[PDB]
């Protein structure tokens, strides 16, 4: 049951004008692809505070990447879902390394030291690279039952190009003439229950190429890259939300860096 929206003002959409003429704002299979100015922030922050969302964000930190904790969680603050509840789970093997940032209210954080949990505690799960920054907003527009993120190396180029897993010995195999597009590992999400049924999927699959004495050209990138192309994403996130400015520049195509490798 989702209450009705309140009483709202906004330029009106115009059917005959569309979006953006530059790029592709909606998938084969009907999936949005999220670039700025396809949305309205107002309607869809409406829509998901009037379900209370809860979003959950996880990364890894091991090791040397321990480094990258404090500027990343300090951009979330200013950048990452505003407005709503935010569970960021940090999972690293140095507990004490973790940097004590100051968090907005309805937002917290849970250090797990290396899940059902996740099922009752957040409602969607983003999962992302910690060696990166927020530049710019990545809000409630990304959130849907299952979303992949165009890899910035490869967002214009043809299938025959994407770096997917050739060799047929592997799980995550795909053939020259299948592909929509090549989605980069360090950020994907979606409800709980999608991203696990997605992380139990490769994992299994991963085992079973361990298994065949095989591992996949990019690990779990090209692991995720089979599953979305047999289960399509319901949103496509554009590369606005996963750029490298030193790498790759600042072209046209993109309004707005949002979320950013450190160099
Ligand atoms: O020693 C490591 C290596 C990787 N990572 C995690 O794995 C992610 C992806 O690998 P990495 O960023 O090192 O390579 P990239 O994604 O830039 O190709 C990192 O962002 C971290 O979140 C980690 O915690 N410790
Ligand atoms: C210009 O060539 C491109 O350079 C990128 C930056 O080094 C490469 O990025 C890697 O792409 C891999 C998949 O092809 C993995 O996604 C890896 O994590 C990236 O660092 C890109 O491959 C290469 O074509
Ligand atoms: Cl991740
Ligand atoms: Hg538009
Ligand atoms: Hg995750
Ligand atoms: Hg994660
Ligand atoms: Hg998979
Ligand atoms: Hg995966
Ligand atoms: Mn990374």
């Amino acid at each position: 049951f989702m209450v009705s929206l309140p009483r709202m003002v906004y330029p009106q959409p115009k059917v005959l004008t569309p979006c953006r003429k530059d790029v592709l704002v909606v998938t084969p299979w009907l999936a949005p692809i999220v670039w700025e100015g396809t949305f309205n922030i107002d309607i869809l922050n409406e829509q998901f505070r009037l379900q209370n969302t809860t979003i959950g964000l996880t990364v890894f930190a091991i090791k040397k990447y321990v480094a990258f904790l404090k500027l990343f969680l300090e951009t979330a603050e200013k950048h990452f879902m505003v407005g709503h509840r935010v569970h960021y789970y940090v999972f690293t093997d140095q507990p004490a390394a973790v940097p004590r940032v100051t968090l907005g209210t309805g937002r917290q954080l849970s250090v797990l030291e290396v899940e059902r949990r996740f099922l009752s505690e957040v409602d969607y799960l983003v999962c992302v690279d910690v060696d990166m920054e927020f530049r710019d907003h990545v809000g409630v527009e990304i959130l849907t039952p299952l979303f992949g993120t165009l890899h910035p190396s490869f967002y214009g180029s043809s299938r025959e190009a994407f770096t997917y897993e050739r060799r047929p010995q592997s799980q995550a195999y795909i053939p020259k003439d299948e592909g929509d597009f090549y989605y980069m590992g360090a950020f994907f999400g979606g409800s709980v229950q999608e991203v696990q049924r997605l992380t139990r999927a490769c994992h299994q699959a991963m085992m079973v190429d361990q298994a065949n004495g095989i591992e996949a050209v990019w690990h779990d990138e090209s692991h995720l890259n089979k599953y979305l192309l047999r289960h399509k994403p319901t949103k496509v996130l554009s590369p606005e939300y996963l750029w490298d400015q030193q790498l790759l520049g600042w072209p046209a195509v993109l309004r707005k860096l949002r979320f950013t490798a450190v160099p």
